[PDB]
């Protein structure tokens, strides 16, 4: 017998890709009574992993968690929550309606500023090979990750950034230049686009419309590059990415004058940290079994492949409605 996963690689997962699915394998065969082999291809976007599973041509993968339904016809079963190490200033799971999102920005400010990305090194700033441990607390995971801001430019330019934000002046907001990603991208599109609704109220047309309505403030990049193209000081990314973004020496989140700032001005609502969904192709029996030997390999530290990618543990998955859904719910509405 033998199973097929659809896997995503990131930092040097490549090295040990082979290896994990050995261990795996192994696992598997010893919680089943049979020799079973675990082959992987590798995929990147969501979309197509779940259409791989729901072809029959997969049997397992990880996936955003905004992408899946837990429905008796969808021929996949959402089996495992993914857990990511808490940043340190953002411990516990909250809302715009908390007050708390501009406020955590700041306080993310103060430890990545001084001293600057650009000087960040493997020792001092506690490199894991996966990511700064600095910015981590390492007791402690959870299930959520966030959206952020990015704004850049002179002094005076982020002082008209932010005060076109906290005035609610959406507008003259936009005249910066706003940087994002696919429109199918929770933390580069839909997390700031949701975020705006509830910041900027009526003058707001929503960010699809923004961008036909304005292109030329407007373009895709990325938060590791912001500050490259001038006419575009606001970007949009994953919360904190430079956390596990390794600098390595231009620099990236780096502006192209010293005297130039870079800064978060907010953090998103927040979504679920990916799930791993499993094929109705598999008895229930072996369903669980996949997903304890992801949950074993995590609780004894001999995970090799999930840290890689942001997932420090898993979880099972017993109420997708009340664990997941409801969640989302209160993002997205
Ligand atoms: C160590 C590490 N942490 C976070 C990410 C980014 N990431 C991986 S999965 C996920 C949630 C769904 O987008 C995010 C933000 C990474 N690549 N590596």
């Amino acid at each position: 017998n033998t199973l097929i996963f659809n896997i995503s690689l990131d930092h040097n997962a490549d090295t040990s890709i082979e290896k994990f699915f050995t261990v795996f394998s192994k696992k598997l065969s010893g919680k089943l009574n049979k020799k079973i082999n675990v082959n992987f291809n590798i995929v990147d976007d969501s979309f197509t992993k779940i259409n791989n599973i729901q072809a029959n041509k997969a049997d397992f993968a990880f996936v955003n968690s905004q992408a899946i339904a837990s429905n008796n016809w969808f021929g996949y079963t959402p089996l495992i929550q993914t857990l990511t190490t808490a940043f340190k200033e953002d411990l516990e799971l909250d809302y715009y309606e908390d007050g708390n999102l501009q406020k955590k920005a700041e306080k993310t400010n103060l430890l990545f500023l001084s001293p600057p990305y650009k000087e960040w090194d493997d020792i001092k700033q506690k490199w894991t090979g996966n990511r700064y441990d600095f910015l981590y607390e390492p007791s402690k995971l959870v299930s959520f990750y966030r959206s952020m801001i990015l704004i850049t430019g002179s002094a005076s330019e982020i002082t008209a950034i932010k005060k076109a934000w906290n005035e609610k002046n959406w507008n003259q907001f936009m005249k910066f230049g706003i940087g994002h990603g696919q429109t199918n991208s929770a933390s580069r599109f839909e997390l700031p686009d949701l975020l705006f609704r509830k910041h900027f109220a009526k003058n707001y047309p929503g960010l699809q419309n923004a961008i036909n309505s304005d292109p030329d403030k407007f373009a895709v990049v990325r938060g590791r590059e912001i500050g490259i193209n001038k006419n575009i000081k606001i970007v949009f990314d994953d919360a904190n990415s430079f956390s596990w973004t390794q600098n390595i020496k231009r620099p990236f989140y780096t502006p192209i004058d010293p005297n130039d700032r870079l800064e978060i001005l907010t953090y998103s609502d927040p979504l679920l940290y990916d799930i791993g969904i499993v094929s109705n192709n598999l008895s229930r029996i072996y369903q669980k079994a996949i997903g304890e030997i992801f949950i074993e390999l995590a609780q004894s530290s001999e995970d090799l492949y999930g840290p890689s990618i942001g997932y420090n543990g898993y979880k099972m998955i017993n109420d997708f409605e009340k664990e997941v859904v409801e969640i989302i719910e209160k993002t997205y509405g």
